[PDB]
């Protein structure tokens, strides 16, 4: 089985990173076709995954040369695996023209709040008619596809997988890192995300206002071209609350597992429902208490008070109450954190996930 | 029922001319989408048929801009009617994305000799899966569709239609035209098609060499694009045979019916099977003796000795024998000519053809 993976983006978003992991086992018999050049192409090359950028530059493919290129490529492969919406449109056309089955891996919540109805109708219809299988990254994604008119019987939920041993950090690396960061005597709440209003860093900051003074926040991630007004707003907020010495912006970091290990609590505080929070799973695999916003995929990841905490999105006082619970009940909090590592290792191990994908592919 | 008609060409070939007739009854509720500009667009505008040129110039349509525009226009129509092969490719895609039924009007013989196998395999598979109906312009086109793997049960034969009264010309007009052509005392063999090796002008010319000297030929049509070497070769063969004053090249003429009426015999001498000879029917509706090459649609249009004559393609002697038969049995030849008018009026009347199209469409 040769796979032609298709993905519309040149940028490594959540779906693209997941595709690295999905594709690696097949990298001697696969090609990732991108519709844009970018950093994602480079990351695929760094991982020895063949990659090609298909463009609309000039079979009778002069009619639609992008499509015609994809079709022509597809003849050499046995299956087309579309990883994003536009890849699903093009992959659907290519699928019947080249006579190859199609899998759609749905990484989005197909909500009419975030996608135009046109795009939704087209995506749903093409999936329903041409896709042999729709892989959904969560029950939340699966339910949204169905509510939009997708055929429920086509769907199977397969969660994102992780190399679980990448998330183990020694006590002595932890202690050093907290020292260098200057947070060794603090209760450290980490937020790991790009700085964006949807990601809710301002909610953590409002909750910090309600936390004892030894509580400090580390914000890990970078700002982006589109959301400069937000970064300005965070800085002002923090100074307006008098929190300038209790919030550290670390910028973009590659050592996320280690940083997580050095936190005392990891907060996910997104204000819009997400399909699967990678960060929430990462925090759990690091053996850390995690608090998340109760929406989208998060609810399937965490059982409240068992292996993490869930709070109403956008509500800073409920988040502060969790943080305070974590300070005051040290024992319960370590047990939860230990439950989290155990359960996440069981559900989200990339070995298990890759087996599920392989079984599901041989099923067709 | 609003119809969106699709045709790849901006030039008025047989398929496009046929499309003027097909669309006329629908012109208050139709649009002809072309994939190139040209003389066919102006013609359509002269017949008050709404027309648009769709191109690949930059909704989800950045990926395939031609297809996106067709798809978006197709939303406002009820049926997509694809009149050429590239229109079937685009139309089929649009049919599925916009959720509209597709009719494919097949005007070509789908042969590997004239179309690449890839374009055949694509067109046949798209037709088979998405077309509700494949209208073939003849049994020969129908059979070639089937022989290429097209689904026989999808097909129906509907011939091209003609306004039969356009082909009536008075004897006084005929006499005056013959005098102005300088052929009043000749036996005139007319040939009406573009100059191309495929159209076999050279076969008429060789036949003329074998004919009594009162036999002259009129060649009506412009040189086919690419075929200026052919034109040279004809002029040389003519000069070589002594026929320079026995062959007239009229160039492009609109007034075909009148030129036909001034002939004493109309010859179709094509060396490759053609799906439906318009000129053969027109000659018949002119009440003229017609000789045609025995291949492709010609065989369904003429019964040999009853309403015309059929000859082995590429054989100039057999053509000469027909011409001579026409010179020597005037009475028989006039009965055949008279028969051809009656039968062509019965079979190819546009009123009847339009009724078969309407009824076929309404059965969807």
């Amino acid at each position: 089985m040769k796979i032609l993976f298709l993905d519309q983006s040149g940028k490594p978003g959540g779906a693209e990173l997941c595709l690295i992991d999905i594709a690696k086992p097949y990298r001697d018999r696969a090609l990732v076709g991108l519709f844009a050049d970018g950093a994602f192409k480079t990351l695929l090359e760094q991982h020895h995954i063949p990659v090609e950028v298909f463009t609309n530059q000039p079979s009778l493919g002069q009619l639609a040369p992008l499509v015609a290129k994809v079709v022509q490529t597809a003849h050499e492969y046995d299956l087309i695996y579309a990883n994003t919406q536009k890849a699903l449109v093009v992959g659907a056309i290519a699928s019947f023209i080249a006579r190859r089955p199609l899998v759609y891996h749905l990484h989005d919540i197909l909500s009419p709040e975030h996608f135009s109805q046109t795009n939704l109708r087209v995506a749903v219809n093409l999936a329903n008619r041409f896709a042999s299988l729709v892989i959904a990254n969560s029950q939340a994604s699966q339910t949204a596809f169905i509510q939009a008119g997708g055929r429920a019987e086509l769907t199977k939920v397969i969660y994102n997988g992780f190399d679980i041993n990448l998330y183990k950090t020694s006590p002595s690396d932890i202690s050093k890192l907290r020292q260098q960061l200057g947070v060794a005597n603090n209760f450290v709440v980490g937020h790991f995300s790009r700085l964006s209003p949807w990601k809710g860093q301002h909610i953590l900051i409002d909750a910090l206002a309600q936390c004892p003074p030894q509580v400090t926040a580390i914000l890990v991630g970078d700002a982006l071209f589109g959301e400069q007004d937000y970064v300005k707003e965070l800085h002002q907020q923090i100074t307006r609350l008098g929190l300038e010495n209790r919030v550290k912006f670390l910028g973009f970091r590659a050592d996320i597992p280690q940083l997580m290990a050095a936190c005392d609590l990891v907060a996910h505080t997104s204000t819009a429902p997400e399909p699967f929070g990678r960060v929430i799973v990462e925090a759990m695999l690091c053996g850390k208490p995690v608090v998340a916003a109760k929406a989208g995929g998060a609810m399937e990841l965490v059982e409240h008070g068992v292996n993490g905490f869930l709070t109403t999105p956008g509500e800073s006082q409920e988040l502060a109450n969790i943080i305070n619970t974590c300070i005051e009940d040290t024992q319960k909090t370590a047990t939860i954190a230990s439950n989290a590592q155990a359960i996440a290792s069981q559900r989200f191990d990339v070995v298990t996930i890759n087996q599920q994908i392989a079984e599901t592919l041989s099923s067709l």
